[PDB]
């Protein structure tokens, strides 16, 4: 048993909420939060913007630590950082970006990244502004991921269509 409230059963492993992923993560604090990243680790803009914004610049703080370190993540890769104020743990992982062209069977291998946690709460990878159809990537995450995920989509019309479309 677990505390996430309000959610439809997808498939054995995968939950989905129309939910802003920012509200859902201060209320549960899961041992897991996955943000939609970028190889920079800039968090600019959608998930990334969002979730760095309510930790009041932290994430970006550390992250810019962590590239200084360790430069960039590859496209379909991953690192684990602190969750601050909202989870225990950040899995950053970078979706490919149609908007910059990146191959979209790298879907994949990102959602493969959450395959190494039992339990996480997510976005829908490489949705959004990273350009790619969230029906695609919702399919990949349920033929990929094995570990119980938790799927936040802010937008109450796509979450519909998601459900009503879901095979
Ligand atoms: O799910 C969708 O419809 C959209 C997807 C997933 N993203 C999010 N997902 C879940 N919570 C989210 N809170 C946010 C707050 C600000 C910006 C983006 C988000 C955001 C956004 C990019 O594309």
């Amino acid at each position: 048993v677990n505390s996430f409230s309000g959610y439809l059963k997808l498939t054995d492993n995968v939950y989905i909420k129309n939910a802003d992923i920012v509200e859902e993560a201060k209320k549960v604090k899961p041992t897991v939060v996955v943000n939609a990243a970028n190889v920079y680790l800039k968090h600019g803009g959608g998930v990334a913007g969002a979730l760095n914004k309510a930790t009041n610049n932290a994430m970006q703080v550390e992250s810019d630590d962590y590239i200084a370190t360790n430069g960039p993540l590859k496209v379909g890769g991953s690192c684990v950082l602190s969750g601050h104020n909202l989870a225990k743990h950040c899995l950053h992982v970078v979706g490919p970006n149609v908007n910059k062209g990146e191959d979209i069977q790298l879907l994949k291998s990102a959602y493969e990244n959450f395959n190494q946690h039992e339990v996480l709460l997510a976005p829908l990878l490489s949705a959004g502004i990273f350009g790619a159809d969230p029906i695609h990537s919702l399919r990949v995450c349920v033929d990929t991921v094995r570990t119980n995920v938790y799927l936040a989509v802010f937008d109450k019309n796509l979450y519909d269509k998601l459900v009503s479309s879901f095979l």
